[PDB]
């Protein structure tokens, strides 16, 4: 059994941007696929999505994309390619908006899709067992610690954790929909 593909589509997509990014800088990869940071740049369209595949460090996308296999893998694979891509798209909009409200254009990465898709996981396993999508508990355990280092500040991860409650809200919204 091997990732589906809206789940590897996304990993490759992510490695080959943060590539572009220590070949030619953080800075002149956000100038092309950061949330409009000009009025001039408010109908390029991509860029309310896009802003999700860049990272800023080893730590952030390996963390990213080690929760988005898992989730995202599990998802896909036992609710089809439509529910992750739906959960995904909301997810970037909602967060990626929260976050320049408040901080700013310039930010990026799946850790607010992560949230989602933690929300999403955890509450549909508890709500909904039988659809056979939950979260391991023992992974729950992580997946406490990975917020916790981000909401203190111990681990930077580009979002504000009002950025993240948004991401979250959406998977949990969605899980509780499904679970109806
Ligand atoms: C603490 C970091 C977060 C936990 C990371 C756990 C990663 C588990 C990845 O599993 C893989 O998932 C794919 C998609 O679901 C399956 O196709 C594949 O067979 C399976 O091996
Ligand atoms: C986005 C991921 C967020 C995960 C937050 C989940 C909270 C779970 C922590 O509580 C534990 O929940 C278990 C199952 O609900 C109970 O068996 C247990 O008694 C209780 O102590
Ligand atoms: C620094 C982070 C390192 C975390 C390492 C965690 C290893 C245990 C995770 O196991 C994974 O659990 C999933 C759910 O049970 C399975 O689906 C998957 O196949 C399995 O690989
Ligand atoms: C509920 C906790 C809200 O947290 C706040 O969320 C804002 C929006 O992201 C951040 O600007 C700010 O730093 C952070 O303290």
């Amino acid at each position: 059994e091997r990732a589906g593909p809206v789940t590897w589509v996304m990993m490759i997509a992510c490695v080959v941007v943060f590539i572009a990014m220590q070949i030619l800088g953080d800075q002149e990869v956000m100038l092309w696929l950061a949330w409009p940071f000009d009025p001039t740049l408010k109908f390029e369209f991509w860029r309310y999505f896009t802003h999700a595949l860049m990272h800023f460090s080893l730590m952030h996308i390996l963390f990213n994309l080690l929760w988005w296999w898992y989730l995202g893998g599990a998802v896909e694979k036992r609710l089809g390619s439509g529910k992750l891509i739906v959960i995904t798209l909301i997810s970037a909009l909602l967060s990626g908006y929260v976050q320049q409200k408040f901080s700013g254009p310039w930010f990026g990465g799946l850790s607010g899709v992560v949230y989602a898709l933690m929300g999403y996981v955890w509450l549909r396993g508890e709500r909904d067992p039988q659809s056979g999508i939950y979260l391991q508990r023992g992974l729950i355990i992580f997946a406490l610690i990975w917020i916790v280092a981000g909401w203190f500040d111990l681990f930077g991860m580009s979002m504000a954790n009002g950025a993240h409650i948004a991401g979250l809200a959406v998977g949990l919204a969605m899980a509780f929909v499904d679970s109806l």
